[PDB]
């Protein structure tokens, strides 16, 4: 689904990522990331977000929870990085990288707690009284006070699998009564997911009943006196979406594709941030009549569809799509209608999740200047490979 | 599914999992493994082997690749490793280990045959003559003669997605041809997947018609005075279908899950095998009358459905089982049957294949003699954590 996009925006990606597995440089289940664009990238929502005055924490799940690519982006001036579970927290504070937001969209193990107060998080999102009570009695014991941050949900909202959480908006004074009366902690705002979702119909990315729901809920508290220094609204944050967000008062975002351009809202590769990541694979082998690539970089709501295959002999690229793939069985290897010859090079292009992969992932520097080199290798789930 | 045989055959286990949890050593989303049954496991299947004179190569993905087991599991006098991937294979040699076998189920990127080659792999599978001809190219560059297995299908075979691979039977002498005379190579002999398979309306691990292809593939090349020395015939391999095995011929077998005895002859708890694994995790939340605990660990074709729900507070153990899970979206958390306090430790046990997931692997010592230790903690994909 993003083919089109990478052959507007970023060719160069192509042809560095190609050049590179020529050379032997590039093994196949590997995501190719362009780090001067994505840092180009990661500038561009920096510097659109201070006008609106909205903060933002960097989101790095989808390119493999990557402690050199958070290191690099979290200097660019974001306010620091929101980890989406406990492992990916576990990365960056092995890396010695800045927690900001940890809580969501997964919550903290009881034996977690402490040291998610202790070595020091901005915010902690909570979606249950016990789970509050664990940060509280945390926070106590380290003489400090937590900021602490409540999943808000109503029946109207889009509650995605794995996403089913929160308190119910009918009993929000009774719960916030409640995190006012725990000793350890201060009562910071609200969160929610998706606040915002592209719109295929319409052609836009628009607001969803989540986020109108965070609103009525700080409204409601407001009526109460209750004051929230934070309305953290993430899903679909882009450069293009953050007036939309300024608009509704938000006061944090969480970029994640944004930085790597593979937004829905850039099929057509229209968008300030470009494509900026690719992924390489190599035909394994043939069986009637159609060839097979490696795989290990299957993402179900991906929307993978097409494929480029490279012939190094002759240097040719040519187009063919992906076949129908069973979601039920482990990609070894994926279907490309056409044959071609074993040992050619494959370019993808889709929306991914890497850290539930198992790709690695390439850091290629200095194609903006015709020079691209590598300059890291990790695994999917953030790990160094040398 | 293999709750029942886990509280038949290891309830220590069990026991020792939630009081390492209690003493907060292990988190959510973690393989538990007995280490010593695992190694006693895999000591019956040699010795069961060496009997039949069946020479066992090891298969370790479905436990994460994970190269501290493989390094004590070779040491019971396996013949070597097998690598599913070039990716576990990478995982092998860093560990300094042997690779027995690489090509089956995936082939080996051409610009990782010369290392395979050169670096020592016993036998290597191809599926086409373009991956022969890379082979017996790399073998005359480094002075050697590398043995390979050539992968066989026919159109009435258990061929699944991701498996599509090999030469037709129709086509076998042609290609057994070219083999012979290219300078690199030695024809060792075939495999496919899978040669036996679980049949629950039967009771049995029986042979399938991939097994019976092979057979069939060994008798023609037969008759053309082709003599082969390794028939690999790998899926179910365990203790009590090596006599199965034994009786087609088959020389070569590669247990995996037996090792673990997650295998489907094994659900009432009654094989050789004992279940040496189990996946914990923790109540993450509730939501509309259901507890959530952390995933990460969910594989689709797991059969997962039974979970222990374990509360500290009076140590009671709680049978409760798992809604239906959407296989589309991301196991952030798992939806169980009931209200669970928050922080509940939660026991699962079920058919899986640890690297296409995101769980820790906890390496446990001792729980035979009643003093459970922790020896290594790793990653799906084979990382130490340190
Ligand atoms: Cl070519
Ligand atoms: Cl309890």
């Amino acid at each position: 689904m993003f083919v089109e996009a990478l052959k507007r925006q970023n060719p160069a990606l192509i042809s560095a990522a190609l050049s590179l597995w020529q050379q032997g440089k590039i093994a196949p289940d590997s995501w190719v990331i362009d780090v001067d664009q994505i840092l180009e990238n990661g500038k561009r929502l920096i510097e659109t977000a201070r006008l609106y005055g909205i903060e933002l924490y960097l989101m790095t799940k989808q390119f493999g929870r990557n402690p050199w690519l958070a290191e690099k982006l979290l200097a660019l001036g974001y306010s620091g990085i929101v980890a989406v579970d406990y492992k990916e927290a576990r990365v960056m504070r092995r890396a010695g990288l800045p927690v900001a937001h940890q809580g969501h969209l997964v919550q903290i193990p009881c034996h977690q707690v402490a040291d998610a107060v202790e070595q020091g998080t901005d915010v902690i999102t909570v979606f249950t009284l016990d789970k509050a009570r664990e940060v509280s009695a945390a926070a106590v014991k380290a003489g400090r006070i937590q900021s602490v941050l409540l999943k808000v949900y109503s029946d109207d909202d889009f509650l995605y699998p794995g996403q089913e959480s929160g308190f119910a908006l009918k009993v929000l004074p009774e719960i916030v009564a409640e995190i006012q009366n725990l000793p350890g902690l201060h009562l910071a705002g609200l969160t929610h997911f998706p606040c915002l979702l592209w719109d295929e119909a319409v052609g836009k990315v628009l607001p969803t009943p989540n986020l109108h729901t965070l609103i009525q809920a700080r409204d409601q508290l407001a009526k109460s006196g209750i004051a929230l220094e934070q309305l953290n609204a993430p899903s679909a944050t882009s450069c293009t979406s953050l007036p939309l967000l300024a608009q509704y008062g938000v006061t944090h975002a969480e970029p994640g594709h944004a930085l790597t351009g593979t937004i829905p809202a850039n099929q057509q590769g229209d968008q300030p941030e470009r494509i900026a990541m690719l992924w390489l694979s190599e035909i394994s082998h043939h069986f009637r009549g159609d060839s097979y690539c490696y795989g290990g970089g299957y993402y179900r709501r991906g929307h993978a569809q097409h494929a480029l295959v490279f012939t190094p002999e002759n240097q040719k690229i040519t187009e063919t799509n992906l076949k129908t793939v069973d979601d039920s069985s482990i990609d070894y290897t994926l279907p490309l209608a056409g044959e071609f010859p074993v040992s050619s090079a494959v370019v993808l292009c889709f929306r991914t999740q890497i850290f539930v992969t198992r790709s690695d992932v390439v850091l290629v520097s200095g194609i903006h200047r015709g020079e691209p080199e590598i300059v890291g290798r990790y695994d999917s789930l953030g790990n160094s490979l040398g």
